[PDB]
């Protein structure tokens, strides 16, 4: 019983945690096989935030104005490129510690442990999800750039997030491992704004199941809904929309519980009208969004 | 910006996660050097966990009746003895992943990550504090027993504490890793209920002022209070009373915000009395005490 938001254990990624320096400006890059993959941002100056020219900032640089540190080693740079917005540096040793791996690129909804570092150096681990707006809501100081985050699938490492900024309303935009962003985001130091954010849906409504679960129906009504009706009253409360997939996912969870997806989707109507008049679902006091249905599927079984 | 509830990095800890058996009984174990700590209910069966007599079961139990396993290799039990509600299995092999470790009690209001695992392999990580009832609101199925709670200083583990079993309420008892439980629970199946929990006064500050470092400051006003005011209202509302200890332990967060202790006070005994009114602190419509204010510093800083 209980229901927390568990992270992943953060071991198989600490043992990939590098400090990368160029220049004056230093950060946090992931050491999987001989590739050190970091921000590319980290070979722009004070002049070059707002209109970089990554490829001609790039061209000027050669392996040894590269600072690789994993641990108290020195790693030796000996080949350099880039990859959208991440730069890979190929190093002359394999990391020892290289789990299991892979890159996958996530869509928003989907939960993911970060694990926050500072001068290669791990600080904490925390669970996220991937925002519909493509952002992230984080934990990160100045110098936790190159801190990425990760499922973990038996004994595999999924990376799905490499951390590149923070937005002026507090909240993260990043790449996936390959160095494509997520959302309409750039690494420029131009004004950029997140969309306005939504409530994950699918998230809540797993979340619902997890709570009949562990023993509560509280919330539970006499009632249905069609899935237009109730996509018409959800964005009424900012919620994103319910689609057809949605419904599909949370099939194993309906059949567990013995309550249809329409009658849940019907609760959480009624839950959106009445404010939860000073109870707890699962000890929280808002609807949570940060749990997928596979999380819910995997934690209370 | 951003503020995660956040657990240490479990890298250290995963090190040391052993699987024991005993019969059909399989919990988790904690391998520091040459000796695997786990709970000695492993050596009962359900007619045993009734009304057990552990040094009577043990003394008939040998070595080979202990089944260590340390990933995909058996570790060999060549010794066995019991400290309070913990037994210790001296094994062939003392291990290599050992870190720089203590063994230390906490007490109630302080914090710790908690390493969840599954027949000796770790499935998650999450951060929680030690109610005054002396529970933990975690997140453990069966097969959990054995998963141990910890705190990191720079590279020394300091190993605070090791599930034992499951409450009626879905709370968690476990001990040190001394085996003296934390709370007035017995390691033997029967009627055993969590007291009356109360809030954490000194870590809902704390995460006021986390509050107030993030951009968050509706709640914060004009007034001040006294220590003897502020716990009659803290009292009324099921709230540890606050020290001058607390108010000494909050001075750095005092100072980094222009919000006395006292001043800070005037704010919860506002939102105690008024409630939130609609709104939120740290997307949080509950006054969240699992931060102490040296998480918060951590975090923040
Ligand atoms: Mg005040």
């Amino acid at each position: 019983s209980g229901f927390r938001k568990m992270a992943f254990p953060s071991g198989k990624v600490e043992g990939c945690m590098v400090q990368v320096t160029c220049g004056t400006t230093t950060l946090n890059g992931l050491w999987l096989d001989d590739v050190v993959y970091c921000p590319r941002h980290v070979i722009c100056t004070s002049e070059d935030m707002l209109n970089p020219n990554y490829e001609d900032l790039l061209i000027r640089k050669s392996n040894h104005n590269f600072l690789v540190q994993a641990g108290n080693v020195q790693l030796r740079v000996i080949g350099h490129s880039m990859q959208n917005c991440v730069l890979k540096l190929k190093v002359d040793t394999a990391n020892p510690k290289t789990p299991k791996y892979k890159f996958v690129r996530i869509q928003p909804g989907q939960t993911f442990s970060v694990l926050a570092c500072y001068n290669g150096s791990p600080s904490g681990v925390y669970q996220c999800a991937m925002r519909p707006n493509f952002t992230i809501k984080g934990s990160f100081l100045n110098g936790s750039c190159g801190s990425v985050g990760f499922n973990i699938d038996y004994d595999c490492v999924s990376f799905c997030y490499m951390h590149h900024m923070e937005l002026p309303t507090g909240v993260h935009a990043g790449t996936d491992l390959e160095g494509n962003f997520y959302g309409p985001f750039v690494d420029r130091q131009t004004a950029q704004a997140a969309g306005t954010d939504t409530t994950i849906t699918v998230n809540v409504l797993a979340w619902l199941y997890a709570a009949v679960i562990n023993g509560d129906r509280w919330f539970l009504n006499r009632f249905t809904t069609t899935l237009n009706d109730f996509n018409l009253v959800a964005m009424k409360y900012n919620y994103e929309p319910l689609t057809q997939d949605h419904v599909d996912i949370l099939g194993p969870l309906s059949a567990q519980t013995g309550i249809a997806v329409l009658d849940m989707c019907a609760s959480l109507k009624e839950l959106l009208q009445n404010g939860m008049n000073g109870r707890t679902i699962l000890g929280s006091a808002l609807l949570e969004d940060e749990f997928t249905p596979f999380d819910v599927v995997r934690q209370c079984s």
